[PDB]
């Protein structure tokens, strides 16, 4: 890995980091010049290689370039009181104002030759502070701005530039040992080669290690109720816990990407309001399998594999898991007995990726000793097209509206078909793992409380194996084919209990209930799978 | 929320932000300086509150501090080359220069009072960089270094420093007409009042939505195979994907911080080399249930909820799970039948966290037709304890070493007791969820590649089930207890097939073996677990 045919200009290059960038450069067929400068052209030169000196200030640039990496510098560590004119001015002039005016000069010949490799040197004093050092980071972090923008003008001709980051009392012998400009040089090198395609990078580096640096933005929070109210300070005060949670902090490429967000935000506060939730939803097919265990699936059929092995051909979700995200929105907060559940799938569903969804009330009605809310939820991948309706049904102890999905009562006959399952008396300890982490679905101290004598399965476990049998028996185990699902959950199932499932075929919708054996009882009421 | 009590000084609060602070600060309690001021102060005034003006430049700071917001701007946009002596030079004096001479002025009337807020105002465009405005991104990186120290040098006294990030063609009415300044005046209200305890803090905020910024570093890369080796271009290059993966990319509060890792780099450098291994293990109660089930616990078992549900008051792991770390990492690459297993507890297990694992290969054999590599591997939590020695034996087709953990043939006389786990035939397709994803134990096309009839139980799992008999047996099923446990991998087991754990107690020792029922044959042989 060569630099024939290349020059290069270091700054700084009487000593330490520039000194060394001088050497490598010139020992790998690059002709270089060494902006003190006498002594290490001669010892360039006698290793056997082609360097020239220069004399001349940073400051003054054009005469310094008649590959550019930028190291001179200057301290003047002062505290902030006592930082003056000429200590502030002689830190910025050197390392800001001098890597601009080298950079300046430098540019032309590198765009109308279509190469360039550019570098910046900041430190961790600008990145992170440092006492009694104003002047100082100041100028390093004003370097990675300057970076920023010389990257972006260099970009569409080859032209890149990229940002170095070289890291009392006594130090450990191997730390002071290894913190040696020699180990740092290499980077700098290989940024500054021709295979090299990082643009606006900030590298890391010292004691032969390196890393990368960059900004990221938290998700943040609206700060007004609607679009129709103003910013006050207490509501700021209020949800800046969420302003500056940086538990799903991501990094933006370009300043379009910051700019583009707002209009979301916006558009969403308008659509509804701040009467709405919102949260993420993770998955792969850990989860994707998971859930179908949970459900009963079973390698035992060799129809289920698809569900099961996520090297499988036709590895897919069986389409009941997309409840979740809209579950586990509607029960984190609130703003509680499951009775009805709708789901429907709009769109080609994925085995992977990150879900938005969100939250709203849709109708509220009230039954003499209790209320019932109906909550609807949307699901969109990533890129924002909409995979996912949730419709949920809930009862609060203690004349429904349009776009409220109704019950459809069994056809008055019987079933065309049925299909019986065993669940295990770990039922509700495994589907538990899909995210519904309710106590009386395992803990006999909880179930009590919440009046059942010993801990019930989920509802939408035994909703799993009800769409289990329907697609088994009605579409071929193809989840491709599978609409919606819509049910009344109208008993308790016990771990352990075996579940009937009758189903009737009328064209496309195929209605079913669910029966636990043992006692007789219906558990899946007025229900139905539209089929595609 | 009141500003009762407070003097506030806004720089260019003649107009857009500045004003608002202006106006917001006063109709809060305030009295505020206006550094065009004139009509501002009349309208504070009229407003019914108290306000001065103030006509001087912010390179003067001294005469406009005898609370504050350095806002004040100028804007000189031009190209890289076209950007001249006084288009550098004003941009930054005005941004950069004037922000520190005007805190320079007010800090110590800040600090002597032992309450203080200062505010820079930086952008997106330093940030991310934009196209021809070199000089203004310079200048508004800049004063994210300056803010930087200055939050450090007054963080004792309560003086805090923060940075607001305030964000052609046509924009849409509904962003244009959010896009305005009175909806940012609240943050930087919120920024600057007494129960405001952020400080170096990077606050982005538009449109009534706000956002917190900060830097993050990745994990990095190593560039020498060993200490006593130099640092390569060749090397940079082909560990540069490492450098910057920013996958496990983390946010450094100090620069002792930054500082204080490299010892670690290179102390676990020079204790071995780049001949071992390293990567990152997350778990929770997910995991741990996920995989207690995964080898047979069950709610069934009173003594087993401890393992199977998160809020259990004496909730812990199964021990066993602790080989998964080991395990994953030594698989991950090469640098294979798994044939003897080694686990060492060493410090109390926790029930979550992200534990640091390494891989090194500890002894090479060779047995004729096959060579044995025993690989050894340790866990250690976040702060640094170790928790976990595995050592593991593998035999690749086609005299041991001290520290080589030796097999103990079974006491010669009958079990002093047995125990009987029936399998189901989706205990691998379970199991695999840990993460052993081999898919000889789920599909019958790579089981048979393998040399398999039928997929397989993870021999894994068989030793899970074998560690919960000896715990439920000789420990009252506490995890606490379980020192250790050694293994050899003796023959297959089918998922379905019923397991007999014989035990024989000595001492601290129980030795053990695991038969598979129906067909009378051993399956784990030479076995041990310590307890404590």
């Amino acid at each position: 890995l060569r630099y024939d045919g290349r020059v290069a200009v270091v700054t700084g290059a009487g000593a330490g980091l520039g000194r060394e960038y001088a050497l490598l450069f010139a020992e790998r067929g690059a002709k270089v010049v060494v902006n003190a400068a006498d002594i290490v052209v001669d010892e360039i030169r006698k290793a056997g290689g082609e360097a020239v000196a220069d004399y001349n200030s940073v400051i003054d640039g054009a005469k310094v370039i008649e590959i550019l990496v930028n190291n001179a510098g200057i301290l003047r560590d002062r505290s902030l009181v006592k930082t003056s004119e000429q200590d502030w001015n002689l830190v910025n002039d050197v390392h800001l104002k001098g890597s601009f005016k080298c950079t300046q000069a430098a540019f032309p010949y590198m765009k109308k030759q279509n190469y360039g490799r550019i570098i910046m040197t900041s430190s961790n004093s600008g990145i992170y502070g440092n006492f009694g050092q104003v002047n100082y980071t100041a100028a390093k972090m004003g370097l990675i701005g300057l970076a920023n923008t010389v990257a972006i003008e260099g970009a569409r001709n080859n032209v890149l530039c990229n940002v170095i980051v070289p890291t009392e009392g006594i130090l450990p012998d191997i730390l002071f040992n290894e913190l040696k400009p020699k180990l740092i040089a290499p980077v700098v090198a290989y940024l500054c080669h021709e295979s090299c395609e990082d643009n606006g990078s900030y590298i890391e580096s010292a004691a032969g290690w390196a890393t990368k640096l960059h900004m990221v933005r938290g998700k943040g929070a609206v700060l007004r109720p609607s679009l129709d109210d103003p910013v006050t300070i207490e509501y700021v005060k209020d949800v800046w816990s969420n302003v500056t949670d940086m538990s799903k902090a991501k990094h933006l490429g370009a300043i379009a990407e910051a700019s583009g967000t707002l209009l979301e935000v916006l558009e969403k506060l308008k659509e509804g309001g701040g009467d709405a939730i919102e949260d993420a939803f993770e998955f792969n097919s850990k989860e994707l399998i998971t859930y179908a265990l949970g459900i009963g699936a079973s390698v035992k059929n060799a129809k289920d594999m698809r569900f099961l092995y996520e090297n499988d051909a036709d590895f897919a979700a069986i389409p009941t898991f997309f409840v979740l995200p809209g579950l586990l929105l509607q029960m984190s907060t609130d703003k509680i007995l499951h009775g009805e559940q709708y789901l429907e799938i709009v769109d080609d569903l994925p085995t992977s990726g990150t879900l938005l969804t969100n939250g709203k009330v849709f109708d509220v009605m009230d039954k003499g000793s209790g209320a019932v809310v109906v909550t609807n939820s949307e699901s969109f991948d990533e890129s924002g097209r909409l995979l996912v309706r949730n419709q949920s049904t809930t009862f609060i102890v203690g004349d429904p509206i349009a776009g409220v999905v109704p019950l459809q009562p069994a056809p008055n006959r019987q079933p065309d078909a049925t299909v019986q399952y065993t669940t295990s008396e770990d039922q509700a300890a495994l589907y538990r793992l899909s995210g519904d982490k309710n106590p009386l679905h395992i803990d006999p101290q909880m179930a009590l409380l919440a009046g059942f004598k010993t801990p019930i399965l989920h509802g939408l476990c035994t909703l799993g194996f009800s769409v289990r049998a329907v697609l088994a028996q009605f579409a071929d185990n193809n989840p491709a084919l599978f609409k919606a699902v819509k049910v009344r959950f109208s008993g308790p199932v016990i771990p352990g209990q075996t579940l009937r499932v009758d189903l009737w075929k009328q064209g496309t919708r195929i209605n079913f209930r669910t029966v636990v054996v043992e006692t007789g009882k219906e558990v899946i009421s007025g229900a139905y799978v539209d089929l595609k």
